[PDB]
């Protein structure tokens, strides 16, 4: 797929889902994350959070607000 717009943490953390910017999946909300962002929340690479369970994806959105 097409590369996807970045937006900071804190708009992806304080915004109501149906208020996110155009383009913005509220169920993939790491995925808008800059990779500084990525890796400052997650301490770890997409690919590897990607290949993680989904229970374990979810718990570790779930402490940061993310999920």
């Amino acid at each position: 797929p097409t590369k996807l717009e970045t937006f900071p943490l804190d708009v992806l953390v304080n915004t109501a889902a149906e208020d996110l910017p155009r383009g913005v999946d509220p169920s993939r909300k790491e995925n808008f994350l800059s990779d500084e962002d990525f890796k400052a929340v997650f301490g770890m690479t997409r690919s590897a959070f990607a290949n993680l369970p989904l229970w374990k994806q979810q718990n570790l959105k779930k402490e940061k607000g993310l999920f």
